[PDB]
């Protein structure tokens, strides 16, 4: 049967063709995961069909009704087989979702529009003229929530309180952001991504500092899936292959426009 | 019962103390593993005895003998019930034994001795004056065995051949080697490994070039051992509290040498 891959809309990894109107199904995309989801769906033998996260979010878990939203409900429910997306690896994650031993090493940077007067996190936090956010409902925003180390914890008490909001619904948003308000909005985002639009026109942004944490991205699949073993070994071969920096460099750089 | 943990000498990673004859079990090491090892066991709940692996490897399989030797060995065959050193994620290995998601990301780098005439692989594969070589029984070794990207596959014809052997027993003989030779032997090393000894008195060798690799060490148990979920979990917990950047700055710089 076909493997339903849950994935997200998120340039480089996942985004519609200039020609998609005229396009069905898996062909409608392009990016650095629908090429990593030909080869895994190659090596491990299985047809598959993929889908957009309903919500368009990442993965968090409701306080109050305890439900999970994003690609990671997706998988917690039943409603996706298997997620191949920028997908962070977290505790919180990793104890109703199983992940693959990570397919990208990243952490969190920040963003900024040429010019800004920061240079580091430590830099942002003491100031107020300019504000900074973070993506809604993922592992970053979890990070500051959960963060004990003295700057960290100053950024979060600043940013779930900041009205209005500085918190965004899709990286696209806070990226736009970050153009638009003139140097007074740094945005916390994860370095791949950083990276990628630092290389993008209007090439009016770039990263600043060093990462806050080091982490990576993980195919996800729902607990007690037999689809588990075999990607976590498909991913460390196509690693260990270089296909996986071969793909990095033709999202990121080759079609770098800056 | 007591959870025995199968460790290597390899600073900074564990480290005999310099009374360590005057003292007992596990007093008598220390190091980022060390710290690492009672951080996991503290959180699993378990006790532990650290043991330093018979044979000083890390982990290979063996051709036609087909037994595995090193740390690896010792989980396989049951010596051991944990490895914690930083021993490298690879496929080869995933296959007989379970690894934790990474504590630490880092990658091949070559290490040179001040001066030398090298900025990256590709320097090293077009031309013959300075010879190179990697660690014996390793990821490194098996990482240029397997390559069939132009540049490593000419390293690997060289080196498998070049005589005398460019290969090590240990990290420190090659590291001894690159300090001796006058420039005339590059060490293709882990990045961590390579920006430690960069730290370290005479401070005659220096980490070139971009890593060649992308991987990750793991905390590794006998495969469908019961501890596998839950050390996976310390380690992810433990990352995300920031235990695991703030034993590499104790270990790297705060006691950096140069
Ligand atoms: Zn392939
Ligand atoms: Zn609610
Ligand atoms: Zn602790």
């Amino acid at each position: 049967k076909t493997v339903v891959v849950t994935t997200i809309l998120e340039s480089p990894y996942v985004m519609m063709k200039k020609n998609h109107e005229m396009l069905e199904g898996n062909e409608r995309y392009e990016g650095y995961c629908v090429d990593l989801a030909a080869e895994i769906a190659k090596h491990c033998g299985f047809k598959y069909k993929l889908t957009i996260v309903g919500d368009g979010k990442y993965g968090a878990r409701d306080a109050d009704t305890k439900i999970w939203n994003g690609m990671v409900g997706e998988l917690v429910y039943g409603k996706a087989d298997i997620a191949i997306a920028p997908l962070t690896i977290t505790l919180v994650r990793e104890e109703v979702i199983d992940f693959s031993k990570p397919f990208m090493s990243l952490g969190i940077s920040i963003m900024i529009k040429k010019g800004t007067p920061i240079e580091s996190a430590e830099d942002l936090s003491k100031q107020t003229e300019i504000a900074y956010g973070t993506l809604d409902s993922g592992s970053t925003k979890e990070f500051f929530r959960r963060s004990k180390i003295a700057v960290f914890d100053k950024m979060w008490t600043y940013m779930r309180s900041a009205e209005p909001s500085v918190f965004v619904r899709t990286t696209a948003e806070g990226v736009a952001r970050v153009r638009k308000s003139k140097g007074k909005y740094a945005y916390l985002l994860e370095s791949t991504m950083n990276e990628y639009i630092e290389q993008r026109k209007p090439c009016d942004t770039m990263k600043v500092g060093g990462n806050l944490d080091s982490k990576g991205y993980g195919i996800a699949t729902p607990k007690g899936s037999s689809l588990g073993n075999a990607v976590n070994l498909a991913v460390l071969k196509l690693n260990e292959q270089g296909l996986l920096d071969k793909l990095k460099n033709k999202w990121w750089y080759d079609k770098g426009e800056c």
